[PDB]
């Protein structure tokens, strides 16, 4: 493989690069080809397709980006409140054109109140949605403050005459803020092109390959999935999310080869939605015959891996030539703009499994897969190019050997310099020295005195690979002891054929939070203390399709008995839900904290991803 801006394992940029300038290049030599698709699904069940050129895309980039150098202050954030089309790729290309601050976000006519605390924490000047989208916007905004109401601008009634008037406009400053109290993650012009080629040289794109995706363009893994097409001028088609819930095989289907064709494409998906496509996404009898030989990679990150998803997803479409080496399972962040690592191309996904009790000591000890305490783990691959990351004991702020579990620490110019307006949170995440390394240091190559990033993830690495055991904060301490929700999560799974894969959360709740309820089941094994405090661990479940008319007792024992048995602690309560009702975070992922916090205040008992 090569690329000209790699150079002996090393990123070589020409000077004063970003996105912009990318974009701008692929209008010029690449000016009449596909930029990107729109799979619009609104009215059309078969779908309309709405293109634009790079030619085109380019004129409206700099005709927003004219409109906003025009009105707007240098260093102004300009908040992106549009539904899921091209208007909303050109907006937030028109922001970076401008040499603002781009603040992706979403449509509130679809949380509005999280809309809001964004809002409150970067307090754009502007906000740029579309004609159809603008009169809600409006809505939205006059519930705020006269204190600032933000101007609209609907990108799509800029005339592109406009751009003549656009002025070019540095490669350390932020050039847009990536929100996951909402946190705004800093992404610099370096970053965000150094990101995507990281991803391009993993992938190993060539020049006749595509590019499809239905991720949310709010999500950093949605934005950085289409902002690939910069790299190299491949074409990316995309869908909303909504569609794709309705609909997976759409997904499928635009991943298929159509005729003529003989490049390969590429995308990038969540854990559930493997599960969801591979239930719902085959395609019926009465359907086109469907060639997914074509299929080069899905990168599967976000969220831990289901080994099952993952078995299910290749067994369901391996009939319509997908590769066993097709799908790869990745990790990263948005502290990281996005992708960390992934499985190399010519691999199939590696999965081992490790003792339990050693784990939840932070180690990894390898045991088959038959051993009645065996925890799976999937491999996420190996680090992209000239990014870094060490497995470290938070305490020492020293490398740990492989095998042990810490902290994984980055460092890359991929990496954010902060979160906006978090002058302590920043320091803590960003500001951290590595101390010591061990003799085979995974830093080897990275500054001995160079700041490192906190992810907030414990993880190690074992025989080459990278392995996620999971999120520190996400942690379920019962009396003094470890254990991962996933783990717990799986281990309900799989006691009861009641609960739906995928959407199990377990969490700790102090005793004297615990509802009336649990006292009044005879099952919790625990009496009402006033002053008892220690943490008791709740399992909140949704129950699996046709399995509403099951007896809860029999399911709640199971489940009890499975995490019993196998994790050494006990289920104080076990609450069956009905499907949809468990909080889910804007990109699809299990709010177990607001799943949490719903259980306490009594909310639970009584999004996009339905």
């Amino acid at each position: 493989y090569h690329n000209p801006f790699i150079v002996n394992g090393k990123i070589r940029f020409p000077e004063n690069t970003n996105l912009v300038r990318h974009v701008e290049k692929w209008a010029r030599v690449r000016g009449d080809k596909l930029a990107y698709r729109f799979l619009d699904f609104s009215t059309e069940r078969d779908g309309v397709e709405r293109d634009i050129l790079w030619s085109e895309f380019s004129a409206r980039n700099r005709a927003v980006g004219a409109r906003l150098q025009q009105v707007t202050q240098p260093g102004d954030r300009i908040a992106i409140l549009c539904p899921q089309n091209l208007d909303y790729l050109i907006s937030f290309f028109g922001a970076l054109y401008s040499g603002r601050i781009a603040v992706p976000l979403f449509d509130p006519a679809e949380h509005v109140g999280r809309l809001h605390a964004v809002l409150d924490d970067c307090t754009p000047s502007t906000i740029l949605t579309t004609t159809d989208s603008a009169e809600g916007v409006r809505k939205f905004i006059r519930s705020r403050s006269a204190k600032e109401r933000p101007r609209v601008i609907a990108v799509d009634a800029v005339p592109t005459e406009v751009a003549s008037t656009w002025q070019q406009p540095n490669e350390l400053t932020t050039a847009y803020l990536q929100y996951t109290v909402p946190s705004g993650v800093q992404i610099t012009h370096l970053n965000l092109p150094t990101n995507v080629l990281q991803v391009l040289n993993a992938l190993e794109g060539q020049e006749g390959d595509r590019g499809v995706s239905w991720l949310p363009f709010f999500h950093d893994m949605g934005l950085i999935t289409v902002l690939l097409a910069s790299v190299l001028g491949h074409s990316f088609t995309f869908m909303t999310p909504a569609a794709f819930v309705r609909r997976p095989g759409r997904w499928i289907r635009e991943l298929a080869r159509k005729p003529g064709e003989t490049g390969g494409t590429f995308s990038a998906a969540p854990n559930f939605a493997f599960e969801h496509a591979a239930m719902r996404g085959v395609p019926r009898d009465d359907e086109p015959p469907l060639d997914l030989s074509n299929v080069k990679g899905i990168l599967n990150g976000s969220e831990p891996v289901s080994p099952a998803s993952m078995r299910k997803f290749f067994k369901a479409f391996e009939p319509y030539g997908l590769r066993e080496t097709a799908v790869k399972p990745s990790y990263g962040l948005a502290e990281a703009t996005l992708f960390v690592s992934t499985t190399p191309m010519d691999e199939v996904p590696t999965v081992i499994h490790v003792d339990r009790d050693e784990l939840n000591k932070q180690r990894f000890v390898e045991v088959a897969a038959d051993a009645p305490n065996a925890v799976a783990q999937v491999s996420a691959g190996k680090v992209g190019v000239d990014e870094w990351a060490v497995i470290v004991d938070t305490e020492t702020a020293s490398e740990l050997p492989d095998g042990q579990i810490g902290e994984i620490w980055l460092h890359g110019n991929n990496l954010g310099i902060g979160y906006w307006g978090k002058e302590e949170e920043s320091a803590q995440t960003f500001r951290n020295i590595l101390k010591s390394r061990v003799p085979e240091s995974h830093a080897e190559g990275a500054p001995d005195d160079g700041l490192w990033v906190r992810t907030g993830d414990y993880g190690t690495y074992f025989k080459g690979h990278l392995y996620i055991a999971g999120r520190i904060k996400d942690l379920v301490i019962i009396d003094g002891r470890n254990h991962y929700p996933q783990d717990l999560e799986y281990t309900a799974q799989e006691s009861t054929k009641a609960l739906r894969v995928g959407y199990v959360a377990a969490f700790s709740v102090p005793a004297n939070q615990l509802p009336q309820k649990v006292f009044d089941d005879p099952h919790a094994g625990l009496s009402f203390d006033p002053e008892d405090t220690s943490e008791q661990l709740v399992i909140v479940g949704e129950r699996a399709a046709g399995t509403h008319k099951l007896e809860y007792q029999p399911i709640a024992d199971d489940i009890r008995a499975a995490i019993a048995v196998g994790h050494g602690v006990t289920v104080r309560d076990v609450l069956l839900v009905s499907a949809g009702t468990i909080p889910r975070t804007s990109s699809g992922k299990i709010g177990r904290r607001a799943c949490r916090t719903a259980y306490i205040d009594g909310s639970l008992r009584s999004t996009v991803f339905a």
